[PDB]
DNA sequence: CTGTCATCACTGCG
DNA sequence: TCGCAGTGATGACA
């Protein structure tokens, strides 16, 4: 197994296949069956003052007695099923970092997206990192410096561009989550489902 | 309670 | 097809 460092200013983040074609194959299967997706409320979102559908499915899972927050409101994770589990556990095995808590996101085609931004880190663990893994179809991922957004950047840091691939980790340390915004940007030739999942340590 | 700060995804372009 | 510029009500925080 082959890590991939993603290096840049105030970037530290850390790329591989973890999951085999085969197995990924199965899991992805797996996850397509079982995954249970918000509905109703929690599937709106509300920008500038107009109404959205969230651009994407999600799901929370995690540990029991667990709750988190989503705009203000106290929530609990679904418990765990086997699949997630077993995708946690290898995430754990190889890299020693343990998660009680996962952010499921389902990208249907190419049309779901996830507009630049920074991880809530306020009842994330103090210095945490965020383990992403994906399933699917590949996606092109970006991150992009805080300081060069927007119309006119205070500098013109390099863009970091990569694909997402079936059965990928991608691991995401301190401090990127601070300088650093990241996106999963609209591809219309993408045509076939991906899900995503973020694994993350929250306080309790 | 008050006031600052960051934030989410769309439309309408080009 | 890609992606920029412009659009604010809401919750966190001190
Ligand atoms: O789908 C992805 O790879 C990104 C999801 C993400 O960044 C998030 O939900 O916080
Ligand atoms: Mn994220």
């Amino acid at each position: 197994m082959s890590w991939r460092h993603i290096r840049a200013e105030g970037l530290d983040s850390s790329y591989t296949v973890l999951f085999g074609k085969a197995e990924a194959d199965e899991i992805f299967q797996e996850l397509e069956k079982e995954v249970e997706y918000f509905t109703g409320a929690l599937a709106r979102v509300q920008v500038f003052g107009k109404w959205h559908s969230v651009p994407r499915k999600q799901a929370t899972y995690g540990d029991a007695g667990l709750t988190y927050t989503f705009s203000g409101l106290t929530l609990s994770p679904k418990p765990w099923i086997p699949v997630l589990e077993r995708i946690r556990d290898h995430v754990s095995g190889v890299t020693g970092q343990t998660f009680n808590f996962v952010l499921i996101n389902r990208y249907k085609d190419g049309s779901d997206h996830i507009c630049e931004h920074r991880d809530d880190e306020r009842e994330l663990a103090p210095g945490s990192p965020i383990a992403s893994v994906s399933f699917g179809a590949s996606r092109d991922f970006v991150f992009r410096h805080k300081d060069s957004r927007g119309k006119s950047p205070s500098r013109r840091v390099a863009v970091v561009r990569l694909p997402l691939a079936h059965g990928s980790l991608l691991m995401m340390n301190h401090p990127t989550n601070t300088h650093w915004y990241h996106s999963l940007p609209v591809r219309k030739k993408v045509l076939a489902p991906r899900v995503n999942l973020t694994f993350r340590k929250i306080l309790l």
